[PDB]
């Protein structure tokens, strides 16, 4: 019978109370989120320096445990240096009555590419940071999962520019979706793994650039902005629409070419807008797949096959489909955490 469990300290962390192991000090805030908070600690069994997650009221609906849950199984499942993996987790709770919430540790990555962009990227520099990102999509993918949401501010980044991919695996009014797949913004064919790849080019072509490549206020405005740029797709893209609507805007529309992608991107070396061609292509049966894009001649500076590696075995949630009760959800997760191993 406890309030916590023996070792566990309390303190304010960003005027909230965090409850730590011993073996975690200096607990430092990085940030505030939608489910949880993020400070950064040092490991005193090394010295490291390690990011911890408070998850907030995880227990507070079906829907935040079942997040919750998934979240954790998938940061445990995958075993990839380009994919944000798990140090520990752990929670003070004694018991499932004592039950509240639980925290993840993780390696402390400095920023992400949202923060950093703008800033000046040499080819070289995107040459490594999108054969890493490639690396880390091979991977989940491999797993059978995709990130479907790929961002800038998805990509941890440290001062030595490693990328770590976060947020995988998870995915209104007129939230922004630059860099989501048009399949996926219109509904108008089913989405394959390469949903992700149409968002590695619209982060490599900001990088690139300087700008983001598509924006818009509505749906249409950024169909309107992602053609532009595509051209009008053809015949065979046509046939493959399941929105006939769509598909007779699409036939109705002046019928304007693609590209040249070296005339749309004027500074881009020849590999470069090969690649970006090749990733912004609208069938999302010709799109390049992540292995097929970390053949591609861009990455020859940076490539070793023997770090594409794959997942052994598929992400394997059986309880995915499964409504159950805020305290059934407890339970798995709370049997979850016991059987962790570092």
């Amino acid at each position: 019978s406890l309030i916590r469990k023996k070792g566990f300290y309390k303190q304010d962390v960003n005027k909230t109370a965090w409850e730590l192991p011993k073996t975690y000090v200096s607990p430092t805030h990085v940030g505030s989120g939608a489910y949880g908070s993020v400070c950064s600690a040092i490991d005193k069994r090394s010295g490291e320096k390690v990011a911890i997650k408070k998850l907030s009221r995880p227990f507070q609906s079906e829907i935040f445990a079942k997040r919750a849950y998934r979240e954790l199984l998938l940061l445990k499942h995958m075993q990839h240096e380009n994919v944000i993996g798990l140090l520990d987790v752990f929670t003070p709770a004694s018991s499932l009555r004592n039950f509240y919430d639980f925290y993840l540790v993780m390696p402390f990555m400095q920023t992400d590419l949202q923060k950093i962009m703008g800033m000046e990227f040499s080819e070289e520099k995107i040459q490594y940071l999108v054969y890493q990102m490639l690396k880390g999509l091979k991977y989940i993918h491999s797993a059978g999962v995709v990130h479907r949401d790929l961002k800038p501010g998805n990509l941890a980044v440290n001062e030595d520019c490693e990328l770590k991919i976060l947020d995988f695996g998870l995915a209104g009014y007129v939230v922004t979706r630059w860099y989501r797949a048009p399949e996926v913004i219109l509904s108008w064919m089913h989405y394959n793994q390469t949903v992700d790849i149409w968002s590695v080019g619209c982060i490599m072509a900001e990088m690139l650039t300087g700008k983001t490549l598509f924006k818009g206020k509505d749906y249409l405005d950024q169909l309107t902005q992602i053609l532009k740029v595509t051209g009008v797709p053809g015949t065979e893209f046509v046939q493959k629409l399941n929105d006939k609507a769509a598909k007779s805007y699409i036939q109705s529309l002046p019928q304007t070419p693609r590209k040249d992608f070296t005339q749309l991107f004027p500074r881009a070396s020849p590999q470069a807008a090969d690649l970006l061609e090749k990733m912004l292509e609208l069938d999302v049966d010709k799109r390049l797949t992540a292995a097929q894009a970390l053949t591609h001649p861009f990455f020859e500076p940076f490539r070793d096959p023997e770090e594409e590696t794959e997942a052994q075995q598929p992400f394997d949630d059986s309880l995915e489909h499964e409504k159950l009760t805020v305290d059934e959800w407890k339970q798995h997760i709370y049997k979850e955490i016991v059987n962790f191993s570092p």
